[PDB]
């Protein structure tokens, strides 16, 4: 997994995110969308946004983003022991939202791109690998539940 040190780099870069969840959330969504338009399609709720400007205006985009990052935040802090937490999430996304794991991959990227854009100073070579490792662990586990739930294999 992640060493204890790796988990500390992660918990650390994450306390930056917690001083502003809604704004970090909002920018990760914008980037994912601007970046994988198709992922945009998954949200009824947001298909109708046609420009960055539009995404940036959306109260509800900003709120969905808080929610996404509040939920990851809660997983991250279990530092690995996030079975109880990952479950509801893999259930909902596998079966209701129908999110492919590739998408999880896109978001991970979106998330890392925001931390680099915003915390270049706190998000060095080490914070970088800590973080991406924590996120592949998360995808990998998501992935696992899918397989079992009997999904995208
Ligand atoms: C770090 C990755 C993610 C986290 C922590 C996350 C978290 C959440 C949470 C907490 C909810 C609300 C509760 C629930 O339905 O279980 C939700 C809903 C949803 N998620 Fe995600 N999600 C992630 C990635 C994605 C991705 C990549 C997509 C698809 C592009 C996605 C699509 C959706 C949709 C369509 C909804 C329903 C929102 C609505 O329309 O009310 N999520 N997600």
């Amino acid at each position: 997994g992640l060493s204890d040190g790796e988990w500390q780099l992660v918990l650390n870069v994450w306390g930056k995110v917690e001083a502003d969840v809604a704004g970090h959330g909002q920018e990760v969504l914008i980037r994912l969308f601007k970046g994988h338009p198709e992922t945009l399609e998954k949200f009824d709720k947001f298909k109708h946004l046609k420009s960055e400007d539009e995404m940036k205006a959306s109260e509800d985009l900003k709120k969905h983003g808080n929610t996404v990052l509040t939920a990851l935040g809660g997983i991250l802090k279990k530092k690995g022991h996030h079975e109880a937490e990952l479950t509801p999430l893999a259930q909902s996304h596998a079966t209701k939202h129908k999110i492919p794991v590739k998408y999880l991959e896109f978001i991970s990227e979106a998330i890392i791109q925001v931390l680099q854009s915003k915390h270049p100073g706190d998000f060095g070579a080490d914070a970088q690998g800590a973080m991406s490792k924590a996120l592949e662990l998360f995808r990998n586990d998501m992935a696992a539940k899918y397989k079992e739930l009997g999904f995208q294999g």
